[PDB]
RNA sequence: AAAAAAAAUU
């Protein structure tokens, strides 16, 4: 249980939105919840749906009548009647009766408030609403899938787009509803092994060159087939599939597995040699590897060319840079655009002709919900130099023309690394650069002067150390070093974890095209990073404009948790704190750690909590009264134990500090990652090529929690695509904000951010918490372990106080 | 890595 909705705001233009919810109407009834078992049951579920299927078609007079119940592909089936079963395991499959689930105490829930939301009884309408879509489509999370019919879209890598749409129901403030927004993602192309290989390597011609794979290509085709299914071509028409759980170093004409004999005695047999004598194959590629498949001990391998890629697998694995694009450009719409795409989903889904969601008396509205929303004025920042500019930000965006930093450093003593060829960057180009830079950074109160001490071509990612300790201890008061890449390279990681974590040096690295082509956006931008870097303020909240909570010392913290990447089991999930050191807030300070892969729960928070009180301590020479947590958002089914862990080891951090000292918590999640939407209902409210929401509406009724304290706030702008504006759930507040403050701080803290001169979609605290566990998943780069993992993240005493993340 | 937004048996 969280706090409840202590009222609605007030504060700023009320604007007419449309959102893709779509109202549900449940009876006031009782289903019932029957428990399905199958032997196997380590089988997918749309295997389940199929046994279920099958037996709700036989064996209707029997123990069905004509009722149709609804089926979630597990364990779980559901009827608006009871069976005539009584109470009894009836038979490979057997059904018993759980329980019985109320509809009614989901209606009274949301409008009473005095019990938690029943979620056995949302999940009950959940599955009768998206029963059959999961016999119609592929299910995937909270989505549905179907293969490309009228478009092709493919990403490179052996992987295409396929178009779909999420569904789900949710409690919102005086109905339950529907969730509906169009969606795509990827997944691989069903074809042969052999052409898989050959996009992920870029080989034009399989058969110019007969001979095994490098180790780099082996390594790199490994990582990409490894847990994909595949099913084999050389039976007649069984095609058996498996699973890949690697790839051999050996060719199939080298391979060797013990083959069993009649008897029970084993010989020795190569993959090459099997294939013949066993199925009068002889391969085509005997210099290409296997698959081994199955367990790492069966010994199972399979040549290539025998093996197709499983058809209707998603892609887990992380998309490549260009591949994103491409399915950007695919995938992405105007909000006008997407709002149509919904609505034609809505109006060609025909929920209400669904035969099951009949069977269960469920309605739901063809149109989308509409809400008001209020449009929050945006806050003024305070400039400094000797005419102490103002910026009053204007769609979400402001500008640095006319401005000097509020606190800006000037830069005497700095060095050029230049990791680019020297052909690709000569002396006159980057002179141009500097001289561009200068000039700049002098408008802007952060004046780099003269010539760099040092300036020094280098190549690889080996020369990185020796030339920063030399600069180290060359230059022991060296501010900054300019590092000049060539594109995406190992050096970058390199270079961060050197200046970071080794020798404690700040580094700013800028890509050789934006050294060869000086705009001057780009070059103000590296400004705004470089003046943090060394300790300066880009600008303050207009210090009139903030709330009541600026009284006393206050603290905010930002959180967030990365997990490793899919395959990836053994490297560690990456926990993060950001804490604000001054009363503005502006600067902030970083803590990280190195957990056990996939936990959730922040683990050493009340550690982390407590070096970030102590650092504040030191810097501004008081307690913090107040601390306001904004955590990134977790797993819904995993809050509550999250929430305890959490909320405890903050207080903890304040109890093994001192005596007495029990300042207030605000304990806040901030989510992105939804599908609702919201549309302006007057196409003139539309705002730039995207027309999205105007940077700052915020909605908190209608859409929102029955009887607990969440928001919608849209703080940036729509730059392309549809917006997503980020949701805030307060879990804990000691601190008893109104609506009113705690929506317009939420909203101001987007306006802080230091990189751009632009309100983000997510507060300050909670987006630096994100850079710094990005930063630290640089450092772990490696081109006792779990010590040696929480060594690697610990960046260095000299720079540890700094915005290294920047 | 100037930056924000943006789609996710063998």
């Amino acid at each position: 249980q969280a706090p409840r909705r202590p009222g609605i705001g007030t504060v700023g233009k009320p604007i007419k939105l449309l959102a893709n919810y779509f109202e549900v109407d449940i009876p006031k009834i009782d289903v019932y919840h029957y428990e399905v078992d199958i032997k196997p049951d380590k089988c997918p579920r749309r295997v389940n749906r199929e046994v279920v299927e099958y037996m709700v078609q036989h064996f209707k007079p029997q123990i069905f009548g004509d009722r149709k119940p609804v089926y979630d592909g597990k364990k779980n089936i559901y009827t608006v009647t009871a069976l005539p079963i009584g109470n009894e395991r009836v038979d490979k499959v057997s059904i018993k009766w759980l329980a019985i689930v109320s509809w009614r105490m989901l209606h009274e829930a949301l409008v009473s408030g005095q019990i938690p939301v029943p979620l056995e009884s949302v999940q009950a309408l959940d599955v009768a609403m998206r029963h059959l879509a999961s016999m119609r489509y592929t299910p995937v999370g909270r989505s549905f899938f179907s293969p490309p019919e009228g478009y092709y879209h493919p990403l490179g890598g052996g992987r295409e787009v396929w178009f779909g749409f999420h569904q789900s129901v949710r409690p919102a403030m005086w109905k339950m509803m529907l969730n509906i927004d169009v969606s795509a993602t990827a997944f691989y192309k069903a074809q042969p092994v052999i052409e898989f290989m050959c996009e992920v390597l870029d080989i034009r011609n399989i058969d110019e060159q007969p001979k095994p794979l490098t180790d780099s290509q082996r390594v790199r085709f490994t990582k990409e087939i490894k847990g994909l299914k595949v099913e084999v071509t050389h039976c007649g028409q069984m095609k058996r599939k498996y699973r890949v759980c690697n790839v051999t170093r050996r060719p199939a004409s080298h391979q060797t597995f013990p083959l069993q004999l009649e008897s029970g005695q084993t010989v020795e047999c190569t993959v090459a040699q099997y294939f013949k004598q066993k199925y009068n194959l002889q391969l085509k590629y005997p210099h290409l590897p296997c698959l081994q498949v199955g367990q790492e001990q069966k010994h199972t391998y399979l040549p290539l060319e025998v093996c197709n890629i499983v058809a209707g697998q998603r892609c887990i694995k992380k998309l490549t840079d260009n591949q994103t694009s491409t399915m950007i450009k695919a995938t992405a719409r105007s909000a006008p655009d997407r709002q149509e795409e919904i609505s034609r989903l809505m109006k060609n889904a025909s929920y209400n002709l669904d035969p099951y969601i009949q069977e269960f008396g469920i309605k739901v509205k063809d149109d989308m919900t509409e809400v008001t929303g209020r449009v929050l004025p945006a806050p003024i920042l305070q400039y400094g130099g000797r005419n102490r500019a103002i910026a009053t930000p204007n769609q979400g965006v402001w500008d640095m023309r006319g401005k000097q930093f509020y606190n800006g450093i000037e830069i005497k003593v700095w060095a050029i690394a230049c990791f680019a060829p020297q052909k690709q960057c000569r002396e006159e180009v980057l002179k141009n650069f500097t001289d561009q830079l200068r000039k700049i950074s002098k408008d802007a109160g952060m004046p780099i002067q003269g010539q760099p001490c040092f300036c020094k071509y280098a190549q690889g990612a080996d020369s990185v150390e020796p030339m920063f300790r030399h600069l180290k201890n060359t230059y022991s008061g060296l501010q900054l070093i300019i590092v000049i890449l060539p594109g995406k390279t190992p050096v970058y990681a390199e270079v961060k974890r050197v200046g970071d974590t080794l020798l404690g040096m700040a580094t700013q690295c800028v890509q050789v095209k934006n050294v060869v082509k000086t705009s001057p956006q780009t070059l103000s931008n590296l400004c705004l990073k470089i003046n943090v870097k060394l300790g300066g303020i880009n600008n303050i909240l207009v210090p009139h404009q903030r709330s009541a909570v600026f009284q006393q010392p206050v603290i905010f913290l930002g959180a967030d948790v990365t997990h490793p990447p899919a395959g990836d089991g053994k490297k560690p999930s990456i926990t993060a704190v950001v804490g604000s050191m001054d009363a503005h807030p502006s600067r902030y300070c970083a803590t990280v750690r190195v957990q056990r892969p996939r936990q959730e729960i922040i683990e050493d928070l009340s550690y982390m909590v407590r070096e970030l009180l102590i650092q504040f301590y030191k810097s501004t020479r008081f307690k913090p009264t107040r601390i306001i947590f904004y955590r990134d958002g977790v797993p819904e089914g995993q809050l509550p134990q999250i929430l305890h862990y959490e909320l405890l080891a903050i207080r903890d951090a304040c109890i093994k500090l001192e005596k007495d000292y029990q300042p207030g918590i605000t304990y806040i999640v901030v989510q992105k990652r939804h599908h609702t939407r919201l549309f302006c209902a007057d196409k003139n409210e539309r705002i730039g090529k995207s027309g999205n929401i105007p940077a700052g509406t915020t909605v908190d009724t209608n859409i929102t929690h029955p009887f607990e304290f969440d928001f919608y706030l849209c703080s940036h702008a729509g730059i392309q695509g549809t917006s997503r504006p980020s949701h805030y759930y307060v879990l804990w507040d000691d601190n008893r904000f109104t609506a009113d403050e705690l929506q317009i701080l939420t909203y101001q803290l987007c306006h802080t951010y230091v990189r751009c001169t632009r309100s983000v979609s997510i507060p300050a605290p909670a987006y630096y918490a994100r850079l710094v566990a990005f930063r630290a998943r640089y450092h772990l780069v490696d081109k006792r372990d779990p010590q040696a993992l929480a060594k690697a993240v610990q960046v260095h005493q000299d720079t540890l106080r700094t915005m290294y993340f920047a």
